[PDB]
């Protein structure tokens, strides 16, 4: 029912969740997943309470492809917390690295424009239906164009991390995000 102490203290070290946290999603994981295993069909369920369940799949696939690590087709407990920690409360910097271990496809170290553009395809899609998107990155092909010929410095056609990280901080939602630095 209840976290080992050995395994309390692993996750303490991990995430940013307290202890009590910690149990209490524990404690409702095995309540909502008994197997304590969550598997793809039950991730896109998560999702589909959010955007409609059809639109939301592919993203969500991509999202579970992320938080499955050790990429074995099912995430334990552990791997939903620390992603969940991470994504929820994690430093800006760390957010844009799992970001970009997302948009590499193939793990390679470089997010190729074919990569970029399926994961903005998978985006627009659950969104469709209800956000209704700016008017020069209003469809997936152009604002896969606006991000490489913002992003790629060096002109290779692919985005290294770096590159990913500096671009994303002038996207507007982190722009203002950061008028909020507490170091005024
Ligand atoms: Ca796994
Ligand atoms: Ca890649
Ligand atoms: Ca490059």
């Amino acid at each position: 029912s209840k976290l080992r102490p050995e395994m309390l203290q692993d996750l303490r070290e991990n995430t940013e969740f307290s202890e009590l946290e910690l149990q209490e999603w524990y404690k409702g994981f095995l309540k909502d997943c008994p197997t304590g295993i969550l598997n793809v069909d039950e991730f896109k369920k998560i999702y589909a309470n959010f955007f409609p369940y059809g639109d939301a799949s592919k993203f969500a696939e991509h999202v579970f492809r992320t938080f499955d690590t050790n990429s074995d087709g099912t995430i334990d407990f552990r791997e939903f917390i620390i992603a969940l920690s991470v994504t929820s409360r994690g430093r800006l910097e760390q957010k844009l690295m799992w970001a970009f271990s997302m948009y590499d496809l193939d793990g390679n170290g470089y997010i190729s424009r074919e990569e970029m553009l399926e994961i903005v395809q998978a985006i627009y899609k659950m969104v469709s239906s209800v956000m209704k998107m700016p008017e020069d990155e209003s469809t997936p092909e152009k604002r896969t164009e606006k991000i490489f010929r913002q992003m790629d410095t060096n002109n290779d056609g692919k985005l290294s991390l770096e590159e990913f990280i500096r671009g994303a901080k002038s996207d507007p939602s982190i722009v203002r995000l950061l008028q909020c630095d507490p170091s005024s």
